[PDB]
C-alpha cells in the first residue's frame, strides 16, 4: 500500500518519512486518536512521532539478519488509530549495502591432479561466502597469474556464482612436482572487497617415462678359469618416475644360438657366471640386457663378453711313424716322425721342442708343427749299443707348460 | 682337396677314394706305408691302403667339433714314409637338422600397462638351437589372438629372435590377463617345433572416473535433530583397482551461507555439525564430489528439506488497551491486540478464544489482528467487574497455548 525505501544499517533516530502528509490527514488527528505503530511480531524498528506526524527509526536495521537471502527485503508494519479503530499498512524496504567482505571457509585447499590429465578438463573449487546480495555479492573470481591454469566464474546454481578451474596446458611432474596458486574473490561493490585463499595442486606421478640405461654398451673381459660365482659386470638403469613406476626389473636375453653360462639378478642387475667357460669352445658372447618397468615400459642395452685365453692346455705330442730298430751304417737315417698340437690360442699355442744336443740325432723342421727325428750320416754299432731318447716340447705361454715322451732306439 | 660328408654319419662309412684323386696307384700307397694323420685331436678318418680308400673311424658331431663356426672343416695331413711326403686334405661336415628348437623358460611373464599405445614392440626370449643355417630356428608363430601379432627380427650376428607387436589397445576392465602360446618353427624339412607359455599381465592405470550410484539425493531431517545424527550416506564406485580405485568424499555447500553439514572422506556419511532451524533456513542444497586418488572426479547433488516442528508457542501482544470501560457505551472497544507465530503450516496458524457467556466479543480485523469489544450497552449494577482471559492456541501437533488475563472495571460517568 505505502512503501518507503531506506538503506541497510542506517543509524538510529534517522527520519524515514512523513506519514501524516502522504496518508492525507492532519497531525492533530494523529495526536488526538493516539496513533501508534506496531510491527506484528518481533522487535519494532520504527517509531511514530505523533507530535509531528513523522515516522523515524528506533534501531539500526540489519538486512542480513532480518531478511537474509530473501529479496527484496520488505517489512510489514501496521499503524493503528484508537477511536474509531483503524488500521493502515506501511512497508519498509531495506536496500542492501556492501558491508561484508568475501571470505573463504578453509585457508587452503588441497588438490590432487594426475600428471596424465588432459587439457580443457575442469575442476570444481570451494566458494567464498558472502552475506550480501545482488551487485554487492560475489561477482568475480581471479587466480594468481600462471602458465597452466586459468579461472572461470560460473554463474550457475539458483543463487550467486561459484569458481571453476580450467586447464589449458598439460602437466608434467618431472618439471613441477606441485604447484601453488592464490585464489581471490572479488566483490561487485564499489570499491570491491577481497577474499583470498591458497590453492595447492599436487601432481600425481604416472608411468610415462621409460627406464633408460646409463651406458648403451658394455665391453668387459673375463678369464676362462673364473669361479662360478664371479661378478662379470654390473649394469644399471635410471627411471625418471618414482614409486612403483620408478622401480626397475632386470632380465637378460641370451643369443638365439647356444645356451650361455650367464645369469642376472632382477634387483641389483649383477651379471654372474652360471657355469664354467672355455676359450677353445666359445670365443665370444653377445647378449642384450633389458630393464622392464613395473608398469611395462622397457629399456634395452647390449652386453658383449670377450673371454680371455688361459694357457691351461699343455702341448700334445703324437707319433705318426716310428722305426723300432735302426741300421748300423745307415746315412741320414730317419728314427721317427712326430707332430705337436696345442689347442690354446696366441703364443700359448705356439710350441718349441728340444732334444739333447750332445746326441748325434737332430730333428729337422719339415712342416707346420711337423718334425722328423733323424741321424745325420753313418753311425757306429760298437760305439753305441743303444739310445734312450727323450724329446721335450714346451709352449710359449704364461706360464710355460711342458710335455715329454720317451722312446728307446736300438741300433 | 676337400671332401664333404653329413654330420653324425655312421662309423665305418666310406668317405672318398684318395688314390684316384691324388693321382697314384694303390701299390704305391701300400709300399710307402701311407698313413693318415689328424694334426691335433682324435682322428675321424682312417686310410685303408689295401684299397686306397678313405673311411670314417668315429661318428662326427658338428656341434661338438665346430659349434657355431661354419663351414665345419677339419685339416688332415697324410704321410708317405719313403720318401717322406705330405699331402693335405680337408673334411667338410655338412650340418644335419638333429636338434629341435627349445625355449630356456617354460613360461615367460610380461607386464604391459593398460595405457599402452598400439604398434609398440616388446622383446621376448629366443628359442635356442644347436643347428645353424636352414636347420636353425627360421620362423616364429603366436597363438591366434585379437590384440597381438609376432614378428621375427633377423638382428644379431647370427639367427633371428622373436618380437611381439600390439595392434589392438588393451583394457584391464574387460580382461585382466592374457595367455598365449609361442611356437618356434625350424626351417628344415620337416620342421621341428618348440612351444612356450606367454603370460601377459595388464597393469591397472587411472582411466575411469568414480561415478555416483544416484544422481540426486532427497532426505528430510527435523530441525531438532541431535548434533550427531546420520542424515544420509552417499556412495560411489570406481572401476579401477588399488589406489586408482579408492574414493575420497568431500561436500560443496552453496556459495551463500554456511552450513552445519560435515562429510567423511571414507564413509561418505553426511552428518550434522550444528543445530538446525526451520524458521531460519527452510532448504539446503549442496553437491557431493568423489575425487579419485589420481584426480578423476564424479559429482552428485544432495538436497535436504528440513521439517518444521511446532517448537514455538503463540505470542500475544497488546497494541492498545483501555483499563476501564464506560457504563452505557455501545460497541465499546476494550483493547486492540495481535498474535504472532513463527512456525510454518498449521503450527503457525492460531485461534484465540474468550468465554462466550461474557458480553465481550473479539472481532477479527486483520491477519492475526483482533479487537476486544463489548456487545451492546453494559450495566453497572449487574457486574461490578469482569475477569477476562483470552487464550490463543495454534493448530499444530501437539498444540501450544498462550494466555493473557485482563480485568476490566465498568465504571459509570458519575
Ligand atoms: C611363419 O608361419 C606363419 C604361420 O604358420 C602357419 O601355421 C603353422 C602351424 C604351419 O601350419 C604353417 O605351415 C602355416 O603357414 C606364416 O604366416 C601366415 O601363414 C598363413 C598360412 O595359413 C597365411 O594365411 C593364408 O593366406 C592365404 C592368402 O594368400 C594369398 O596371397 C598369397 C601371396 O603369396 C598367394 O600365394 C595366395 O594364392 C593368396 O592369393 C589364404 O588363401 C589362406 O587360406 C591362408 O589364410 C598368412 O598369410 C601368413 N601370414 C604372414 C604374415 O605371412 C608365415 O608366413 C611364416 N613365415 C615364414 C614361413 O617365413
Ligand atoms: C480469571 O479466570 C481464569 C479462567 O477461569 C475460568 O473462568 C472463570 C470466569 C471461572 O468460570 C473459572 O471457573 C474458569 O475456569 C482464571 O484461571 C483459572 O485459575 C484457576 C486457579 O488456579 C485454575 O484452576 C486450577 O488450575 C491449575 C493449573 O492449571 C494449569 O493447567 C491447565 C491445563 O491442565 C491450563 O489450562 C491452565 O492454564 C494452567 O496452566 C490446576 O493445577 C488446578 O488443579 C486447578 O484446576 C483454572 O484452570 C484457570 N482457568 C483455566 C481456563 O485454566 C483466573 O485465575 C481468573 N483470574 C484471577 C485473578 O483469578
Ligand atoms: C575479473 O576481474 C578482471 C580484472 O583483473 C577482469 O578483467 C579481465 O582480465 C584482464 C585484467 O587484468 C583484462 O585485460 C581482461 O580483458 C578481462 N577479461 C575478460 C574476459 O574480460 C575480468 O573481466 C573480471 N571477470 C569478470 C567475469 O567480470
Ligand atoms: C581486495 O583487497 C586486496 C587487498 O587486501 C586488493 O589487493 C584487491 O585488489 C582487492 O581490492
Ligand atoms: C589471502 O591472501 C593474503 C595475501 O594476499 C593473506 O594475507 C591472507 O591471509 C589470505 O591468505
Ligand atoms: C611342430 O609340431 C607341432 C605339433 O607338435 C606343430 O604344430 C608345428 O607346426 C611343428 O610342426
Ligand atoms: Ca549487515
Ligand atoms: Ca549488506
Ligand atoms: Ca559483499
Ligand atoms: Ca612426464
Ligand atoms: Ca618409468
Ligand atoms: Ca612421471
Ligand atoms: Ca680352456
Ligand atoms: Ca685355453
Ligand atoms: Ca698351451
Ligand atoms: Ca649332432
Ligand atoms: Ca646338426
Ligand atoms: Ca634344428
Ligand atoms: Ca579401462
Ligand atoms: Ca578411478
Ligand atoms: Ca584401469
Ligand atoms: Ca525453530
Ligand atoms: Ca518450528
Ligand atoms: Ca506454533
Amino acid at each position: 500500500a505505502i512503501r518507503y525505501s531506506i538503506p541497510e544499517e542506517t543509524e538510529s533516530g534517522y527520519l524515514v518519512a512523513h506519514l501524516a502528509k502522504d496518508l492525507g490527514f492532519r497531525v492533530g488527528e494523529l495526536a488526538t486518536r493516539r496513533a501508534r505503530i506496531h510491527h506484528r511480531g518481533n522487535k519494532e524498528l520504527l517509531q511514530l512521532d505523533v507530535e509531528t506526524g513523522n515516522l523515524l527509526l528506533k534501531e539500526k536495521p540489519d538486512r542480513e539478519a532480518l531478511c537474509g537471502a530473501t529479496e527484496p527485503c520488505v517489512l510489514h508494519f501496521q499503524i493503528i488509530l484508537e477511536n474509531p479503530v483503524q488500521f493502515f499498512q506501511t512497508e519498509l524496504q531495506l536496500t542492501d549495502i556492501n558491508d561484508h567482505s568475501p571470505e573463504f571457509p578453509d585457508t587452503e585447499m588441497l588438490l590432487k591432479i594426475q600428471e596424465s590429465t588432459q587439457p580443457a578438463t575442469v575442476f570444481l573449487l570451494k566458494a567464498a561466502q558472502d552475506s550480501d546480495i545482488g551487485s554487492n555479492a560475489v561477482q568475480n573470481y581471479t587466480v594468481s597469474p600462471n602458465l597452466h591454469f586459468h579461472v572461470v566464474t560460473l554463474s550457475r546454481s539458483d543463487g550467486r556464482k561459484y569458481p571453476e578451474l580450467v586447464l589449458d596446458r598439460a602437466l608434467d611432474r618431472e618439471e613441477q612436482p606441485e604447484l601453488t596458486l592464490i585464489l581471490t574473490a572479488l566483490d561487485g561493490g564499489a570499491p570491491p572487497k577481497s577474499g583470498t585463499t591458497t590453492v595447492r595442486i599436487e601432481v600425481v606421478d604416472i608411468n610415462d617415462n621409460a627406464p633408460e640405461f646409463v651406458q648403451s654398451l658394455y665391453s668387459v673381459e673375463v678369464p676362462e678359469n673364473s669361479p662360478l660365482d664371479a661378478l662379470v659386470v654390473t649394469v644399471s638403469a635410471r627411471d625418471l618416475d618414482a614409486g612403483i613406476h620408478g622401480n626397475v626389473a632386470y632380465s637378460l636375453f641370451q643369443g638365439g644360438g647356444g645356451p650361455q653360462p650367464f645369469v642376472i639378478d632382477e634387483i641389483t642387475g649383477e651379471i654372474r657366471l652360471k657355469g664354467a667357460l672355455d676359450f677353445e669352445a666359445t670365443s665370444y658372447y653377445t647378449m642384450e640386457i633389458v630393464a622392464t618397468d613395473s608398469g611395462g615400459l622397457s629399456g634395452k642395452c647390449t652386453v658383449a663378453i670377450q673371454v680371455l685365453d688361459v694357457n691351461d692346455n699343455a702341448p700334445k705330442l703324437t707319433i705318426s711313424s716310428l722305426t723300432s730298430s735302426i741300421p748300423e751304417n745307415a746315412p741320414e737315417a730317419v728314427v721317427a716322425v712326430f707332430s705337436v698340437s696345442d689347442p690354446d690360442s696366441g703364443d700359448n699355442g705356439r710350441m718349441v721342442c728340444s732334444i739333447q744336443n750332445e746326441l748325434p740325432f737332430l730333428l729337422k723342421p719339415t712342416f707346420e708343427n711337423y718334425y722328423t727325428l733323424a741321424a745325420e750320416g753313418p753311425l757306429d754299432r760298437e760305439i753305441r749299443e743303444e739310445y734312450n731318447i727323450t724329446i721335450i716340447v714346451s709352449d710359449l705361454g704364461t706360464p710355460r707348460l711342458t710335455t715329454q715322451h720317451t722312446i728307446t732306439v736300438q741300433v
